């Protein structure tokens, strides 16, 4: 866990030591930030990391630490490169989609000093909408962000490699392992059959790039970190309009309109119509988010961790095919505004021919008040969606 700098024959820039021994999340949050130090310091120019990793496994949450930790830094996210007129398919894990061309004319202008214009990309639309001007940061220091972070085309380029592995990405083959276990068999050996039908493209294309990193990150997953810091949702059968909503809450609340389709997913075998833990397939602007649907009622409350993480459709054939069944097919659409701290929406399910008022938020004193502002109180129905079909059979 000690960093330590070697000329890299190549050139005459240091390099990091590679750490074999894999490293924790905590641990190797701070090995990435004293190796900036030191990089800076025995380095001229920029300081380009590329940080690696499967959809789930914490890549996004550790940027954002980093961030906060320091905002001299500037985080580019390489799945703003994406082009979709090169693939027909819309897997976000497909590694045809980066274009490198300006990809790596980006970061040859910040290595010469350059602003750069960065490329923003809109899933929902699937095009390039725009570009962003970034400069060369305060500290220097530029992380590239991607499953494909650590491919041959990015290497040469790159001043440290960063691999980030497991979270609730290996969490969920844990958790299929839960369900489809059998007495007899090898738990490393179906693990490995669960990781192949369920994510066809990590053994193949995304780990190989991974062993190459300097820093390897495994983040273990806390089943009990969610319910420390969970979502309390406020749900009502009351008939606030969005146009209400508008004037009531303050300014700061943005107004937006979504479509969301959820695929409820049972385990496999036999759930008496209870005892089940539903697996929610979400799709939302162009995304697929696999949901972990673990809820507690405290009236008026139901609180959930939310814990999930963006997916292929793909997933959904895997699991299917290891024996989860579709159990229903919920549509919505929904008027959202959001204080980026509380959000209120109003949603439409086409099951139900009816219309509920949600406040949801991770503070719960929040949700309380600002429910009690709309003249919640004595509408609240707490159940989810689906529980809520189940009751009206």
């Amino acid at each position: 866990d000690q960093v330590q700098l070697i000329k890299r024959k190549d050139s005459g820039r240091y390099e990091i030591v590679p750490i074999e021994d894999p490293l924790s999340f905590e641990k190797g949050f701070y090995a990435v930030i004293r190796a900036c130090q030191l990089l800076a310091q025995k380095n001229d120019g920029l300081i380009l990391v590329g940080l690696a990793g499967p959809s789930g496994a914490g890549k996004t949450i550790f940027t954002e630490k980093i961030l906060n930790f320091m905002p001299s830094i500037a985080i580019i996210n390489m799945d703003n490169y994406n082009d979709g007129t090169r693939v027909i398919d819309g897997n976000f894990d497909d590694p045809r989609l980066t274009d490198y061309d300006t990809l790596l004319d980006n970061i040859h202008g910040l290595r010469d000093g350059k602003p750069v214009q960065v490329p923003i990309y809109d899933f929902k639309s699937s095009s390039r909408i725009g570009y962003r001007t970034l400069e060369v940061p305060s500290s220097r220091i530029v992380i590239l962000e991607g499953i494909y972070a650590l491919s041959e085309k990015l290497r040469p380029l790159l001043d440290l490699r960063v691999s980030v592995t497991g979270g609730v990405h290996f969490d969920l083959v844990k958790r299929v392992l839960r369900d489809i276990q059998r007495a007899g068999q090898e738990p490393e050996e179906i693990i490995h059959q669960i990781s192949e039908t369920v994510y066809p493209m990590y053994k193949a294309f995304i780990e190989p790039d991974l062993k190459t990193a300097q820093i390897k990150i495994l983040n273990k997953f806390n089943p009990f970190s969610g319910f420390q810091n969970p979502t309390y949702i406020l749900k009502s059968s009351k008939a606030v309009t969005p146009e209400q909503m508008k004037a009531a809450l303050s300014e700061d609340f943005k107004e937006r309109t979504e479509e969301t389709y959820d695929i409820y997913l049972l385990p496999p075998g036999e759930d008496p119509e209870a005892c089940q833990s539903y697996l929610r397939m979400r799709n939302r602007d162009g995304k697929y988010n696999l949901m972990f649907e673990e809820w507690v009622t405290d009236r008026p409350f139901i609180i959930s961790p939310r814990i999930t993480f963006e997916v292929s459709v793909r997933l959904l054939g895997g699991l299917m095919a290891l024996g989860y069944t579709i159990a229903t097919i919920l549509k919505r659409k929904s008027h959202i505004f959001d204080d980026d701290k509380v959000i209120v929406k109003t949603d439409w399910l086409e099951q139900l021919n009816r219309t509920y008022v949600q406040v949801q938020g991770k503070d719960r004193t929040f949700v309380k008040n600002v429910a009690d502002q709309l003249g919640l109180e004595g509408s609240y129905v707490p159940h989810t969606y689906i529980e809520q079909i189940q009751l009206e059979r």
